[PDB]
């Protein structure tokens, strides 16, 4: 997942970031302190930056063409997964870290049977 | 392209990083020098790795579902253009430098042209 | 613009920063809501600083001694810019952003004529 | 572990990073061409560094005094850990990698086990 | 403190971004602005992580097993520190960033006899 | 230091940085093994590069008109100091390491000077 390549990768790395979303906003809708509110904005939008780029390097790294070839519908689920994470940034309704994270267990279910093969 | 949205988008970004890996092989066929080798291929690794980022922004934020049905074979062109740059991690022949350049032109002109309509 | 050198370089990137920067400004006029201005600020700070260090770079690494000398108001002129940067940071009015602006517009001038020469 | 707090931590990240430092090793065992070499260095240093932030985090931020109390010796082995990817990132030798891997091995057992007090 | 090792280590770089965070909070004291309060509670987060930062590399690069044998508190007062700057990043009470001073400076105290022997 | 501004500043930040540089360049004049000169030369460029931000910081944030009208010689001399540090990065000659020390204990006491005024 570095590039050189090194052969380890693991969709668990956007995911424990796209947990931290949906905690995140949990969280602010029992607190609504404005420098909590601030810092919980502040912190959720760092961290559904790092799931977002977990899954840029699934999507431009691990996966090769034989997988999206098996998978026709992977370039269309790995860029909705994104754009969900991109309304997690926008949004303090949980209910849009969870898309994201519905869409990356999606994501991780390809992921190992592309690791099994 | 911060994921605001703040609807400034220009695939230059990533024209230049590239443009600087190209140019950063074309020095390290020259100059054989194991310092030099060693510090070209650092810094050409993080301007490619910046050229990755930006396409990768273009993808999941700019680029929207009517413009990947527009286009079918965008995903495909970006992906390639991704793994091109990883290529040029890995190389010190120009000739991948280029490779990379030709497909970032080619998502330009897609660019553009959605700008337009 | 890599510190290789390698040779490339370009006020464009500072340009396309800036314009984010001003950009943001603009929408936060147009949506008063709390987390949408926190995020706004989050993001015009951090394309405000990438700015801040195109500009930065273009005076440490591009701009060589002579260039300060035909030019006796670029040292003063750069300075200015990143100085304007920093205001824009502290503001939500999109002259600040415009400021930034046009002060990178008599580098970028500066920028091409010493290329060209 | 972003520190707002968001309630989530897991010592996967800090291992799946020493996994590839590990990984980077054995492939630098059998290749020996100069470039990759750089490039396999380059990029284990950054694995490793990103490791030892991952356990910098459990320490500072996820384990708090009662546990230290619990787990008299947890300084040391968190300490170990770190020391022991300092140690891989000087070494090509995967023998310094497992090290690193058994010491987060033991560190995830007392973290679990904090988890289900 | 780069790893390398490199033989350079000081307290002050954890110590001046310490000062940057409480100086932060007693502005933070004289003006309710919102835009402000925004912008000072976002870079006293970046000031509070770098100085956490600056304090593990202290704990896990340069003491050694004989410093900790010596000063048997030393794994604690790091530790205190640290929590005390995370603290700090979820309040605008100068109280909250002196205390982090105020266990900085012992950590300093410490560093220094460890450089006499 | 952080643009809030927060009114901390202290050229030592660029100073420990450039230090670390000047001790690479030494040690890597002691151990010609490939792989310590790999890592000492990617390391260096990243302290190297610390020492530019923190030196570019202070010439766009610290110092004012002013003290730029007080000291004529002030903008060269920031100038002429960063540039001795993208020397240092593509040497190992320590004397290049000490060229930037020098320079920068110019503008230290430069600096302190203003503070006392
Ligand atoms: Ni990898
Ligand atoms: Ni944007
Ligand atoms: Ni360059
Ligand atoms: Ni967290
Ligand atoms: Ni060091
Ligand atoms: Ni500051």
């Amino acid at each position: 997942h570095c590039d050189l390549p090194c052969g380890v990768y693991d969709p668990a790395q956007a995911r424990i970031e796209a947990e931290s979303v949906k905690a995140i906003q949990e969280k602010m809708a029992a607190n609504d302190d404005l420098h909590f509110q601030i810092r919980a904005t502040v912190i959720k939008e760092q961290r559904a930056e790092l799931a977002k780029h977990h899954l840029d390097v699934l999507w431009s790294d691990y996966f090769k063409p034989p997988h999206f070839e098996s998978y026709p519908e992977l370039h269309t689920l790995v860029n909705e997964a994104v754009k969900a994470l991109s309304a997690a940034k926008a949004s303090t309704d949980p209910a849009t870290g969870q898309k994201a994270l519905d869409y990356i267990a999606q994501i991780d279910k390809i992921f190992w049977e592309t690791k099994k093969a």
